[PDB]
This record gives C-alpha cells, structure tokens and sequence, in this order.
C-alpha cells in the first residue's frame, strides 16, 4: 500500500459528506446507494463513521464533472481518467470528482459507480495507489461481476489501518 | 428588445441540447420538464426545433455549477447571478449554465427553473436584455414574472423573429 507525501490523513474520526450534483446516467437513489455503500467500506475496518449534508461544506464534496471543472486537472473525455479525488484536508482536500464522460452503472456493463467510489474515497482518505494487484487502490480498473462478494483486499486494510486503525469495536485476530 | 453585437444567430434551424448533470434540489424529470418548457416557449414562435444528445457535443450544452466551474465567470453563493448563458456560436457559446447554490423549484418557493431557463435560452439564442419590462428578456423578469399567466412577451417574440422568423406558414 501507499500515502501520499507527508502521510496527510483526517485529524477527526467522523466526517461528512456530500453529493454536489447527479449524473445524467442513473437515477438519484442508484448514486446515493453507491456512495453510501463506498463509504460504508472504510466505516467498517477504521474507526471512521460517515454523515451527510444536503447544504454547505462537507469535508467530501462528491460530483459528477466534464472536461474543465474549475479545479486544475480537466477530465479526458471518454475513457482513460475514470475520476479523481483529493488527500485529506480542507477545501478542495478530500473531495471527490467523476468524469461524466464515463457511463456511470449500478453493475459493471459500464464503468461500475460504487467501486470508483470507493477507491476515490480511498484517496479522501489518504491512501495513494497500491502495486499490490489485488488491491482496491491499484490505479487499474477492472470490471468484476462480483460486486455481492465484494471485499477489500488485506493490502488495502494494512493500509488504511496504519492510518487510522481497526474498528475499536472490533477483535483483533 | 435587443440582440448581442454583431448579431450572432444560429445560421441553422435544428439546434441540440443536452442536460449534463443534474441538481440535487428537484427530481431530474422535473428538471428535463423545465427544460422543455423553456425550449418549447421560443419554438412556439420561430422555425426553430429541438432534439436532445445524451453524449457527445450539443450546441446548448446545460449545467448546473457553483462558484468556479470552468469558464472564466464564477457564480457566487446564494442569489444574485441565477445563472448564465452564452451567445450562439460554437463550444461555450450557446451553452448555459445554473447557479446551484440557488434553490431551484418547480414552483415559486425557491427560484423558478422555467422561468430562468427561458431567459437564459433567450440568450442562448441571441437575444441581450431587453429594456421593455415586461418582456421575458428584462433583467428582472424573475422578480416581475407572474408564473401563472406565463406568456412570452411580444417584445420577446418581436426580437426572437427578428433573429429567426414566425413559424413556418403562419
Ligand atoms: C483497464 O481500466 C482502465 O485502465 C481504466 N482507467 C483507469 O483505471 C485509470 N484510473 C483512473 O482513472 C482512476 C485514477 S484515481 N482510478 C480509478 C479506479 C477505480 C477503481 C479501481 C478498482 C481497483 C480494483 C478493483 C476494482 C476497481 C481502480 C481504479 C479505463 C481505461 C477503463
Ligand atoms: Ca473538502
Ligand atoms: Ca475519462
Ligand atoms: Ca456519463
Ligand atoms: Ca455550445
Ligand atoms: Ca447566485
Ligand atoms: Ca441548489
Ligand atoms: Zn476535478
Ligand atoms: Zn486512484
Ligand atoms: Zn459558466
Ligand atoms: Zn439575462
């Protein structure tokens, strides 16, 4: 696993979020659902929780962008950059974008929303990309039907732990 | 009435649009809906036609953004600038753009989508600000507008025909 430089990371347990605008692709409740499920992935080896806002600033501003978007990476058309998202920190730090030139899905006959999510969301965090190919943080993509059985790889929890540390309502083994 | 310098007009009758991201304020039907209205109320009148992409570059591209979104004119909070748009011509020009830190309602309880994307596709179209007060195209038709009667105006048909003509075959 990897951070960024400096290994920035939320000096708070419990963070918010929330979802700027909706993509043309699913309706409202299908982004939502796979957000909240993005999240809930972290939520559930950390001691992070997450709550959501319908106004002002949240620590994760999640939207859906095309090309240039008033930050300083343009997104690429179709294809290539799927998403971007910022370590952790104020303003900008910590939001996530998604290119909407993409064709967000529920499953994976498009580019599947909830595990863009959650690697993103990974990055609001401060977890960097992985080499390790099975994790959740490698920068490659890959579309997988299991989305039912989905599991963070033990790469990805090594290294979100180092951040923040397993549940404390959990078991060590 | 009036028309940007140097009168830029679509120099073609079929004109696209596409809705590229959608508000959090309203259900997107109610957001295509108002869409379609304020399209329909400038069709009404010209030679005009519509038709919708759901990828690729239409000519009236429309978005909802806050503060800084890639264009060289930042919204700003709350109220004020509602949105804007962009004369005819190709890329940026003839697409809009909605301030979502208004809130944008159906009705009048927050700011009517509608009613702002008619004036706003009146500029999309080539129409600049009216000095008639009561046309569409004034300044403050969203503080003057009465929702209930909504009918364009004919300083706002006088201007949009001027541009494009009445409809084949009054
Ligand atoms: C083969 O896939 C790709 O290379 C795609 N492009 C990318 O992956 C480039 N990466 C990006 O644009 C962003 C930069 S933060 N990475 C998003 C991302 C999201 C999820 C996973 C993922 C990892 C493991 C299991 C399941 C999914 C991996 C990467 C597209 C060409 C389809
Ligand atoms: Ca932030
Ligand atoms: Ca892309
Ligand atoms: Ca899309
Ligand atoms: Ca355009
Ligand atoms: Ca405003
Ligand atoms: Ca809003
Ligand atoms: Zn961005
Ligand atoms: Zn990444
Ligand atoms: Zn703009
Ligand atoms: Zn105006």
């Amino acid at each position: 696993f990897r951070t960024f430089p400096g290994i920035p990371k939320w000096r708070k347990t419990h963070l918010t979020y929330r979802i700027v605008n909706y993509t043309p692709d699913l309706p409202k409740d299908a982004v939502d659902s796979a957000v909240e499920k993005a999240l809930k992935v972290w939520e559930e080896v950390t001691p992070l929780t997450f709550s959501r806002l319908y106004e002002g600033e949240a620590d994760i501003m999640i939207s859906f962008a095309v090309r240039e978007h008033g930050d300083f990476y343009p997104f690429d058309g179709p294809g290539n950059v799927l998403a971007h998202a910022y370590a952790p920190g104020p303003g900008i730090n910590g939001d996530a974008h998604f290119d909407d030139d993409e064709q967000w899905t529920k499953d994976t006959t498009g580019t599947n929303l909830f595990l863009v999510a959650a690697h993103e969301i990974g990055h609001s965090l401060g977890l960097f990309h992985s080499a390790n190919t099975e994790a959740l943080m490698y920068p490659l993509y890959h579309s997988l039907t299991d989305l039912t059985r989905f599991r963070l790889s033990q790469d990805d929890i090594n290294g979100i732990q180092s951040l923040y540390g397993p549940p404390p309502d959990s078991p060590e083994t």
